[PDB]
This record gives C-alpha cells, sequence and structure tokens, in this order.
C-alpha cells in the first residue's frame, strides 16, 4: 500500500489508525503533529513550517494529508497550493462537527482524505481540500455556510472530482499554475510581508485602512462591495496607501464572481490591483507572496492573472 | 390603476414612463429623485431621509419603488425593512448592467417592481427586494455574485415569491418581526450610532479593531471565520471593547448559515451578541438601531433574536 | 416529556444507538411496513395515511423512517392527507447505518427534536435532513449521494437546527393537511397516474400505452416550461379531450410550470403543474382525481395545494 | 477579424439588432432547419452535424442558435460528433426577442466572442448563456423560466465572460470532438432510444411498450442513485439480458448513478450512467449503439465520454 504522512495542525478530527482502522486497508499511515492550534489562529509561521515541512519530506512518503480546521482551511490550502514543490498530492482535510458528536463527519472524510492522497491520478493537480466526498482544489475552495457539513465548495469553477465508494473519477483540473511552476520560496523566509483586510459597506469608517497605514502594512486588501468597488472613504485612503508604497488590492465581500480589473474602478489610474475570483483572504495569500518578488502593480496584476 | 411613487437615490437604471412606456399601463407612475449618489458611497444620512419620506408620503400613494444602486441595495433594503411604518409594498430595485448596454436588465426589473409594488398581496410582508424574476425579502436577501443579473438572493430562507407574465405567487412570508411591529423610530434622529465591521482571517491585525474602540465607536461587528470565530489579536481587543462599553457583535465572513449563540464562543462570559443569520453588513444594521434603544447586550441579544 | 412515536417503513438508519434520544422525548416505535423505498407504492401511502389520522391522539408526534429515493413523494402525500395538526417529521439516512459517519443517527435525533418542539406543530409534514427543517411540498433530492441532497430548490426550508433548537423563520403558504378536501380514510386504491418524459425524439408509445390501459391522469415531465416533444403533445391532447386528466410539468429540476405561457392548457383540458415537479405533480393529480375528473377543477387545485 | 458562421435552428434570439458584433468578427448566416426547440428529432442532430463538419474549413468558428428546450441535449451530441477543433458555440434566450430586457442580443454577442477566441478551441463543443462558457456535456438546464438557468451542475463552468474577455480555468477530461469512436456522416438515423421514469408505484406499461416496439435501448431516469421501481427493474432486467441495451441515470438533477453501487450491472447487462441525466445518457447511448451492442463495450463508453 501506499505511504501517507499525516501532518495535524491540531486535534484530531476523529476520534488515528486505531480511531480510524480502516485507514490501515488503504494507505501505510505515519503521522506528525506539527503544530497544535485552533485554525481561527492560524498564522504565517504556521504557513511557513508547514510548506518547508512537506518540501523537505516530499521524498519520504508517497503522499500527505493536513489536518487543520475548518475556519480558515481554505487560505492555508491556496497558501500551500503556491508554495508546495512537492507535485505528489497533498490533501487537506477538516470536519465540521465534532469528533465525539454524533455522525461526527472526521472518520469519513479523513478516509476519503487518505483515499485521495494516495490515488496516483490526484497527482499534480496542486494542493487539494477533501471534504464531504469532494475533491476540491485549493484556489477556488471556499468555506459557504457556518455549520454545514457540505459548506467548502468550489463556487467559481466546481471540484475536481468526486468520491464514491474509495474511487475518484477526476473529470476537471485547475489551470491557473500552482506549486512547482510558480517563483514563489518560502524556504529561506521566516516572515512574509503584512497584509491586512478592510471591509466595505454604507458609510465605512476609513480608520481600519488608516491604522494599516500607519503601521506601514505592505499590502492592504479590500473586501469592496459589489464588483469591489470602495466606500469613499476608504477609496480616499486605499488611494493614498497606492501612491506612498502600500500595495493595494481590490477583492470583494461579495461571495462569488470576480473582482474584475478596469471595470468598476481605474485600477491602472490608482495602481490597484483587482483580484479575480480571489476572495478577500485568498487575494491577501497571493499578495503577500507577490510582495516577496515585486512591489509594482502592475507586475501584482500579472501575478493576479496567472496564478 | 394604483399610483406607485418611484423614490430614485441615484441615477436611472433605464433609459421613465418613457423610457419603459409599458409601465404606464400598470400603474400610476410618480417619481421623486430623493438623493442621486453611488450605492458603493451609501450612508446613514441617506438612510434617515428615505425611511423619513416613505413614512411621511405612505398616505399619499398606493406603493413605493426604490431605485438603488446594487452595492448596498442589500443594506438598506434591511434598514427600511426596521424603520418603514408604512405596511404598503416598498419594493426596492436596481440593475446589474448599465441602461445602455446590450440586453439591459434595468426596464424588465423596473416593471416587474412596479408590478410587485402594485399588487395587494404584497403588502404586509415588509420592505421587498425585487430582481430577476423575484421578490426577496429585506432581512434575508444579499448579493451573491459580482456581475450576475441573477445575483440577488435570499441564501438561507428563500423568496418570497416569483414572477411570471405580470402575476405573483407569494409561497412565502418572513416571520422575523419588522415594519410596525419594531420599536424603531427614526422620525426624529438626525445621527445613528457608529458601527464599524472588521474582518477576521489568518494572522489578522487588531489594529482595525483598535482603531475603532479608540474611535469611540459603539458598535463593532466581527466578519468572523467558520461560526463567527475570532482571530485571538481581534478576540482579545474585543472582549476588551466590550467590557468598557462597546457593544459587540459576532457574525461571519462565510456568506450562509447562522452565526450561533453560545457555540463557537462564550458570548455570556465576554458580553457579546451573536448575529443569527445577518452577515456583517446586515448585522451592522440592526446592531446600529439596537444601540438607540439599549446598549445592555443581553437586550441587544434578544433584539436580534427577534428581528 | 413529550411522546414521539417512530413509525418506521424500512430498514433502520441507525444502529439505542441514540441514547440521546432519552434526554428529548419518550420514544416508541412500531414497524409500519418494510420495503426499500424504490418500492414504495399507493398501499404504503394509504396505510401510512390512515396510522397517522387514526393514532393521532395517542401521542405528541410523529417521526417516520423511510428510504431517500421516494422521500419527497411520501412526504408532500403525507402533507395532502394527514388530518392530525401535530408534528409529523420524516427522516432518512444517505449513508448505511453501519458506514463510518453514518448520517441516519444524528438526523434521527434531529427528527425527534423536531417532532417534539411545539412550534414545529401546524407547519405541515416535514423532512428532516442535515440539520434543516423542509416542508413536504417543496423538497426534494438533490444529488444522487450527498448527505445534504434534500432542499427545498424553490423556496427555501423552514428552519435550521443548531444544538436541539430550531429557528424557524418561514412557514408554507400552499394549503395542506386538514386543509385539503382529501380524505383516504375512504380510499383503499387510487386513481392510476403515471409519468411520462419529454425529450429530443420522444417516442409517444409510453403515453399511448397509458391511455391504453384507461388510465385517470397523465403528468408529462416536459422540457423547458412544460412543452411536450410533438408527437407526445398530440397523444396526450387527444387524452385530455377524451377524459383523461393531464398535468404538464417539467424535467426541469427548479421553477414552475406555467399557465397560459407555453400551452394553451384551456383549449386542450391541460393542467399546469406549478412548482411541482414531476413526481410530486403525481401525487396531487391523483389525489384530485378522488374528487373530481374536471380539468378546470383540477387546475383550481394544483393552485391551491 | 475572424471568419464566424452562425447556423441558425430556429427564430432568432435577436431583434443588426447587435450592431456590436462587427468590432469582434465578420459574421455570415445560415438558416439550417427551422424548429422549436421541443420538437428537436434525429434528422435535425445528424444534419447539424454533418454540415459543422462538411464546412469546418470555411469558417473560423460556428454558433448556433437554438431553442433552450432541448439545448443541452444537442449540446451533447455534437460535442460528441463533431470533428472540426474549431470552437463550436450554442446560444439561446430565455425571453422573446421583442420582451423588455430581452437576453438573446447579449448572449449572442458572447457567443461570437467565444466562438472568435483562439483560447476557445479544443475544449469542445459549447454553450454560452448568461456571461459563461459551459461544456456541453455537463451543461444542463436548471430553471423553467430564469435567464440565468443554464449551469454545468457537477463540474462547473469553464470561464466566465466580462467586457468581452474570458478567463478560462477549466477544460473537460471527457473526451469528445474527434477523439470519440461516432461517425455521423455514415449515419441517416439512429438507433431508437427511449427514456422511462422511476417514481412510487411507477407502471411497467412504457418500458414494455418500448421494448414491444423493438427499441434499441432505454435509458431509466431512476430515483436516488439509479434505482427502479420493482416492476420496471423487473421488466428492464428481461430486456437487458434479450438484447436491449440499458441505462440507468436518475431522475435526481445533479450526481452521478455509479457502477455496481445499488444495482449489480454486470448480472443484468445494464450500464451505469455516472453524471448524464436521462436525456444525456440518451444521447451517448444512441451512439454507443451504432459502434456495439455489448453491455461492457457500453460501459466502457460511458466511462469514457
Ligand atoms: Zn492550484
Ligand atoms: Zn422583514
Ligand atoms: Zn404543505
Ligand atoms: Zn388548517
Ligand atoms: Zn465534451
Ligand atoms: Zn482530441
Amino acid at each position: 500500500l501506499p505511504n501517507i504522512t499525516i501532518l495535524a495542525t491540531g486535534g484530531t478530527i476523529a476520534g488515528l489508525v486505531n480511531a480510524v482502522p480502516q485507514l490501515k486497508d488503504i494507505a501505510n499511515v505515519k503521522g506528525e503533529q506539527v503544530v497544535n492550534i485552533g485554525s481561527q489562529d492560524m498564522n504565517d509561521n504556521v504557513w511557513l513550517t508547514l510548506a518547508k515541512k512537506i518540501n523537505t519530506d516530499c521524498d519520504k512518503t508517497d503522499g500527505f494529508v493536513i489536518t487543520h480546521g475548518t475556519e480558515t482551511m481554505e487560505e492555508t490550502a491556496y497558501f500551500l497550493d503556491l508554495t508546495v514543490k512537492c507535485d505528489k498530492p497533498v490533501v487537506m482535510v477538516g470536519a465540521m462537527r465534532p469528533s465525539t458528536s454524533m455522525s461526527a463527519d472526521g472518520p469519513f472524510n479523513l478516509y476519503n482524505a487518505v483515499v485521495t492522497a494516495a490515488d496516483k491520478a490526484s497527482a499534480n493537480r496542486g494542493v487539494l481540500v477533501v471534504m464531504n466526498d469532494t475533491v476540491l482544489d485549493g484556489r477556488d475552495v471556499t468555506k459557504t455556510n457556518t455549520t454545514d457539513v457540505a459548506t467548502f465548495k468550489s463556487v467559481n469553477y466546481g471540484p475536481l472530482g468526486y468520491i464514491h465508494n474509495g474511487k475518484i473519477d477526476y473529470q476537471r483540473t485547475p489551470a491557473r499554475k500552482h506549486t512547482s511552476d510558480t517563483p514563489f520560496d518560502v524556504s529561506k523566509l521566516n516572515e512574509l510581508p503584512k497584509v491586512g483586510i478592510v471591509y466595505n459597506y454604507a458609510n465605512a469608517s476609513d480608520l481600519p485602512a488608516k491604522a494599516l497605514v500607519d503601521a506601514g502594512y505592505d499590502g492592504i486588501v479590500s473586501a469592496g462591495v459589489g464588483n469591489g468597488n470602495l466606500y469613499k472613504s476608504v477609496f480616499d485612503t486605499l488611494a493614498t496607501a497606492a501612491k506612498t508604497g502600500t500595495a493595494v488590492v481590490r477583492s470583494s465581500r461579495v461571495p462569488t464572481g470576480a473582482t474584475t480589473q478596469d471595470a468598476e474602478v481605474d485600477d491602472a489610474k490608482y495602481g490597484f490591483v483587482a483580484s479575480g475570483t480571489l476572495n478577500p483572504q485568498k487575494a491577501r495569500v497571493l499578495l503577500q507572496l507577490a510582495l516577496t518578488q515585486t512591489k509594482d502593480p502592475q507586475q501584482i496584476q500579472q501575478i493576479f492573472n496567472q496564478y
């Protein structure tokens, strides 16, 4: 059987080979606790240590499964999608119900994540998220409902495949460049560029925006209204920010659909970057990484058009 | 025919009786430009003037249609749902495509909004949003896609009815108290309590939260991760805030599903309020209004359980 | 504690495998029939409806375990025929009860909570699945395998369940339960109604065979807004003019088949099904045919229930 | 500018009513047939496929105007039979071209942009509607009246259109166009395949009539994961054992009908349709039957296309 490494970032989602013994019949599992934290507290340090671990141990194993909380799983998955250089399957998985709760979802989630990680056909598709019998790509996947076990969905382009009876039918694969095809290399980095997110809505204070500028943040992501629009006070602070060196990326609070370039706002005029289908938290991820390569908004836009 | 008043808050969404003449065959339309602004700039002053106008003119007409931009329509609609005391239909409508663009959606949107406003069966259901042949309640309706004409949907409980050939079949009506059944009365108010929204994600700065506290904001709404969870730095600032008088409401960045009380966080312990199915921008609306009645988080929670 | 009766129609969906039930209700159970839901039939429907109506005053609410294949059919039939205003809640499982992360146990727990909540009464026959309370009319099966498959695709759910509490924010407008004019206590059988499908180059043979067998009604799973392939139209038009009740529904999973849109229904005596999908339409047409054979009266029924 | 040919099969969906087309392509048009899409048939399919394959080297891409009722059927049939790798894009309108806010004009503009974009080639036959580029296999009609009805309910769309530009982020894995073993140039007719529906108490009469008429294949719109009402099962089992190709699909709008799950397919010679809904399954079974009558070979086809 294939040997799959399980990297845990927190508690157990099932309760591992003893908690879900059926696992030892499809893979050879070793487990390492890499960090232990709730995902609402996920952070840069954790991201860096994970990417490095996966990159160092790529040849010690046939695949990876990462147990992680659901709240920020979608951010971690995209970070790794951009930084892992192991074309072998890296599959993330979590659980929406506590492991001791009735009809706990963890056990079967874990099983299906190991199934996915172990299938050769899963290789070379970038980092994946596996939940609710579905194989989801790290870029587009996002949490759609606060409590539903079916919460994870790729709301713009769809899943990569479905899992029935330990088998996967892949009918899709992502087009946006990832893993070995990106120029990102966090292997020597101990920190990441500071990027914050500000929200837009009626009568929005500019204060949040101004705090980030005061603190010399490297980038700021705007969760805009509609097609990335900005409340005027926020538009003014961000315009300013962009002229004094803070990268500014326009995304949207609207859960699906792209924030398009030169549509609602003149990005070229202000030196802003439109995030495409990257929601705010995902846009933060690429902006941070783009900032380790360049600070030219034109080049940041190009990065946003390709990753 | 019934006489319907169209209150415009910005430009035309069609191009009114001359731009969509079919209108004069279903209603008697008068139009007033109440303000002229892009909805990304929507604000308290506009909300107050609209509520008052609708309340003053309730007996001058059989119904209201409000033309408004799409970016914050969902916020205005809920504000009015809470403050209008005219049980007559108040129907909001906007357009996702410019009026001069091919297959402009405005014309037929406007027509269907007038159809809705004119149907007696539409009365007593609170403030409505009409878009894409659908009648949506002001509380649950939200913008789901950045550009799609079908963007407005009530993502937790569904629409109230569908519109085919100028006819409506209502199969639902909202249960949460609105209009005349709320204690909110902005008729004498010239300002609203200050409420801001802060976003949570991996490695979230507490700075935004702290700016609002520094400025003596009355309330703060957290767009949390998952079931309203908070990044630790943000959790600490907000906990503090709540002890020194800032109302704190936990909502979620996740587009559907409720942020439940005493689930992921101990709201009772910290004096926080869980927003139920109110997304961040909608939660801001009720929190602002709840703040004109009380500052006791227990009572704010009760308000969040009933409106 | 509330008395709740679990009426089972098949195999179990849990396994007490859910001891936590003692915390919310006094539970007793009866195996009413035992079949795979894909073989659900008129006899089961009649007996179920009669059992609930007969037993209404012995318990505080009912939970009905049922396979997922035709849960949406039974739920609507019960929605139209139950004369008990106490909560009737149907429940199933998408995963075998012995499979890992089986959904049955929590689904069942949630159904008893729903059946026992006093706020659940007077909302008609309910279906509880994946933490959601769904009305029997609009509820349909949306995905072949996903635990979250049950959704009310047109009008949404009535309420969500978290930690054993329901936040109801909706109730259906279409009349059901004791508000309908249907009465199963007098029926040992139901009018014959079949369903035919429409698609490119569709044979009229299925429709023809139904008519030849003297079927009381036929529901057309049409294309788009209830349209019909030419040959199927031709056949059903004659049928409707000669006494067969004919209802236009649609193969399209959401949205209504409207009146006076695509087809001139009055001209032929056809009835438009509204938001009722073909299998749901069938439930209502069978029932309407126990009350009348008149197309206009049947359309009225379809506009009301 | 690119040469794009618009092949019309019905009434127009715009009305130049869209002069803005001159900005993106040199357009010429031919009325290939003229019918309501609810009467779409084998003859139209054959002629369309032949026309595109014959005319492939005269233009840069094709746009096909087609009614919405069976757009998803034609699109898949073309997906399986077009041997031209240039973009073929189907397009419709959900509102009358003269109604207010008609969708046809912008839909058409978007289809020509798609047909003319060089990045659109080699993705198979496409359907463009509501600013979205959708593959012909997974695309289905989701709502009876909404302009946004066309969606790829299982795997999503290939790309979105904004301001005349497409951000393609997906392409289908299932082989299509010249990769299939089908060849319509040799066909004046297609094998007879009908579709029967399953639901509670389903009559076996439709299935029986199809078999009696010597149908080459039958697709079952089953319940849940492709299951069958007892009587329909019994009939199709005999049919499959005696030479009728039988494909299990599902009435359920999303998700696959899987192999070796609910039914022992090999035991009877049934074929599981995968994510192919009944009308789509029919398209592929008709085509498979022009190549073989062997169930295992047909299942292989269903696992590949
Ligand atoms: Zn990727
Ligand atoms: Zn309301
Ligand atoms: Zn009902
Ligand atoms: Zn009643
Ligand atoms: Zn294809
Ligand atoms: Zn090829």
